[PDB]
């Protein structure tokens, strides 16, 4: 689809068997989801936002369906105020910014 | 252009006669620039992201060029970690996300 930017570009995702709303975020290097369980091993990470850093758990090789499009990649889980689809997964669904 | 997301979507902007690097950020509601001088009066604003909030100075009706495209709109100034072009100006220049 073509998504305009008049409002936040929120879409439905499926991750870990769960449906969530998430933001398509070209400024985000990484994908960051609110607290949930994911399978496999994880390691801690600190990631930096405009207001400082938060501690997250990093899970690799996680499948996500983003507005109907499947992708696999690293997903960070922690106390993010909104669920964020970052560039590591936007690339996989073929998302571009156009003007 | 059509900008892919394999790398950060950094572009050159022009504000106050000077060239700066800035991030095209669909996840940002507003545009916020590192400390610089802008004309006129400012209003207070708090902006929140990952990690919490920062206090910024809001300047309205500022002339700004984004990757060659002319805009006139609200620019926030404050201790942002990187210069960010958000949706208020991305809409002005006609930007969309496409996949
Ligand atoms: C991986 C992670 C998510 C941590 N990345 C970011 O937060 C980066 C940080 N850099 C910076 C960085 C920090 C440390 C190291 N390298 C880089 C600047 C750009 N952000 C990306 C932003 O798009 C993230 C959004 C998230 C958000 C959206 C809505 C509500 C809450 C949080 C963001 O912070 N957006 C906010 C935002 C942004 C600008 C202006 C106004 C507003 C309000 C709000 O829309
Ligand atoms: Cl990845
Ligand atoms: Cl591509």
């Amino acid at each position: 689809p073509q998504i305009t930017l008049w409002k936040r570009p929120l879409v439905t995702i499926k991750i870990g068997g769960q449906l969530k709303e998430a933001l398509l975020d070209t400024g985000a290097d990484d994908t960051v989801i609110e607290e949930m369980s994911l399978p496999g091993r994880w390691k801690p990470k600190m990631i930096g936002g405009i207001g400082g850093f938060i501690k997250v758990r990093q899970y690799d090789q996680i499948i996500i369906e983003i507005a109907g499009h499947k992708a696999i990649g690293t997903v960070l889980v922690g106390p993010t105020p909104v669920n964020i689809i970052g560039r590591n997964l936007l690339t996989q669904i073929g998302a571009t910014l156009n003007f």
